[PDB]
């Protein structure tokens, strides 16, 4: 028909949002929604990509990817921001390899920082449970969705039988999903690759009870003239029920410092020509930054001003 096809398109589309919430049908091209709420993944880019701002509160985010890559690094951002910002997170552990060190270096207080170290991971989901019921959390993030074997495994008995990491996930995915939405608490998993670049590993409640899953992806080895300052990582937010999916940004992950700030405010700051590259020489109207990236960015670090007159006008100009 003569619009009557987008009219009846339009008339469909939206009983489907109706019938099972906002984010059943998209278009890769829209920029709809906004809530006042997100957390800061601490990239702008990273941000803008999520098309909300930063991770969704309320409802869960998942993490994937191979070892040594940067979730944590993003998740512990991502804790850093909500902290600073009032709210109080909680840290199940069950890969006992965390370093306050870092994680301070980035923003945590790790000082009010709650963490935890179950025995099962039967027992790490009931804690995040009740612990998520209170209230009082923010942002709370399981460290390995794969670490967490289940009482049986860990004992032998019970069961050569199998079902129980997707299981003892889905039974408490589907059961801490619930409070979640209504407690504003902020889930964050981070998951693994056993190999993949694997398919689920107990995954596939959280592949679906999941609201965005970020695939952080280690793709070069920053370089610093002397032997290595950081990576270069990339993120591809494959599944995004609250903007559109399929988006993806990079940013750089200092060795012992974290992701940079100033790093991506070039980046953007160019690919938005809010900042000029005359070659090597990166110049923001009229006086010039630096001359290198790192020396771009040596100025961008000890000048908030600009820098951040940049970070708002990068703002300004989406949102």
């Amino acid at each position: 028909q003569a619009p009557d096809r987008e009219k009846a398109l339009e008339l469909a589309m939206a009983q489907i949002d109706k019938n099972f919430g906002k984010g059943s049908v998209m278009r890769l091209g829209e920029e709809v929604r906004q809530p006042i709420s997100v957390i800061p993944t601490g990239s702008i880019s990273l941000d803008v990509a999520l098309g909300i701002g930063g991770l969704p509160r309320g409802r869960v985010i998942e993490i994937y990817g191979p070892e040594s890559s940067g979730k944590t690094t993003v998740a512990l951002h991502a804790v850093a921001n909500a902290q600073a910002a009032g709210g109080i997170a909680a840290f199940i552990d069950a890969e006992h390899a965390l370093d306050p060190e870092y994680a301070k270096k980035l923003g945590v207080d790790t000082d009010s920082l709650l963490v935890s170290q179950p025995d099962t991971g039967e027992q790490a989901l009931e804690i995040a449970d009740m612990l998520v019921r209170s209230g009082a959390l923010d942002i709370i993030v399981i460290d390995s969705v794969a670490a967490l074997v289940p009482r049986a495994e860990i004992e032998g008995e019970m069961g050569s039988h199998v079902g129980l990491q997707a299981r003892l996930m889905s039974q408490a995915l589907r059961k801490m999903t619930g409070a979640l939405n209504n407690s504003g608490t902020t889930a964050i998993f981070i998951n693994q690759l056993r190999e993949k670049i694997e398919t689920t590993t107990g995954g596939k409640a959280l592949k679906f009870y999941a609201s965005v899953r970020l695939d952080v992806r280690r793709i070069e080895t920053l370089k610093d003239g002397t032997d290595a300052v950081g990576n270069r990582t990339r993120v591809k937010v494959v599944k995004n029920k609250v903007s559109p999916p399929f988006k993806q940004a990079e940013f750089d992950i200092l060795y012992g410092q974290g992701i940079s700030r100033e790093g991506s405010l070039i980046d953007m700051g160019v690919e938005h020509g809010f900042i000029r590259k005359s070659g090597s020489w990166f110049t923001y109207e009229g006086e010039q930054l630096g001359q290198g990236k790192e020396n771009a960015r040596k100025f961008l670090l000890e000048n908030t001003d600009v820098a951040n007159e940049i970070e708002k006008k990068i703002k300004e100009k989406l949102g």
